[PDB]
């Protein structure tokens, strides 16, 4: 893997380390999560993955807070943000050091409804459409099955991730592998309002990760937070290169 070029400037976050292909930031100040509302951390982080790769952005905490897992497109030159939701019905705080924020690369592939190309080219994921109307009540999870197999790509593995638009509205998708038998996709509404998602609405994205990026082995090179403990995410072995001019 060629270098991941990045810029980072944010007095409220500490760069812990950029090691073995993963950059990790930690919060230096208390982050308040109001209940029933989205909390968005503006990271002051900018990054460009090498050829053939996308970037994975995720948060880790032992507190009752769930973060959106972000898929970062190769063409994205804006600021990276972490989107957080509160699991509780009262204020939850992330005290200093309680939130870790990770960025790492992965190889992906692209096949040529319900699986759709986004209208902007070299994007990592393909939009997946809802097969039925769903009503998502506050602080509840709703699941839906996708049964028809996606195209098979040699040496790659279809996965499902959420998108940031619904995440901002309080709706998170739990990332998961789309195995041959079908996938049950779970949507959780962390807001106080009922969200009605209609049949055919895009509700998640399909990403083909190179098979090397999924492992059962725990190590400083993998993380169970992303897609869960069965399918550990093992990022590409890239080097981070600071390029200050990327900061906007
Ligand atoms: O958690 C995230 C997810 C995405 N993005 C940026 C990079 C993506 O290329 C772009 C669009 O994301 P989606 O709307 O496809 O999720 O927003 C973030 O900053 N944080």
């Amino acid at each position: 893997c060629p270098h991941i070029r990045y810029a980072f400037q944010n007095d409220k976050l500490l760069l812990q380390q950029a090691s073995v292909g993963r950059l990790t930031l930690v919060n230096k100040t208390t982050i308040l999560l109001r209940p029933m509302k989205t909390t968005t951390v503006d990271l002051g982080l900018y990054a460009r993955p090498p050829e053939g790769h996308g970037l994975m952005l995720w948060g880790s905490t032992s507190r009752p807070v769930t973060s959106h897992v972000g898929i970062i497109d190769p063409d994205y030159t804006g600021e990276l943000r972490l989107i957080l939701q509160n699991q509780r019905r009262y204020n939850s705080t992330l005290r200093p050091s309680e939130l870790k924020i990770h960025l790492a690369a992965f190889r992906y592939a692209t096949p040529q409804g319900p699986i759709n190309h986004p209208q902007y080219p070299g994007s990592v994921g393909l939009d997946v459409s809802l097969p039925k109307d769903l009503a998502l009540f506050p602080h509840q999870t709703v699941s839906v099955t996708l049964t028809v197999p996606p195209p098979s790509i040699p040496h790659h593995r279809p996965t499902i991730f959420g998108r940031s638009g619904l995440a901002m509205q309080g709706i998170l998708v739990k990332p998961c592998r789309w195995r041959r038998g079908g996938v049950d996709v779970s949507l959780t509404n962390f807001s106080d309002q009922t969200v009605f998602l209609n049949k055919y609405r895009r509700f998640c994205q399909l990403v083909y990760l190179h098979k090397h990026h999924l492992t059962s082995f725990y190590s400083p090179h993998s993380d169970a937070g992303v897609l869960g403990p069965r399918s550990l995410f093992r990022w590409a072995s890239c080097t981070f290169e600071e390029v200050p001019s990327l900061a906007m």
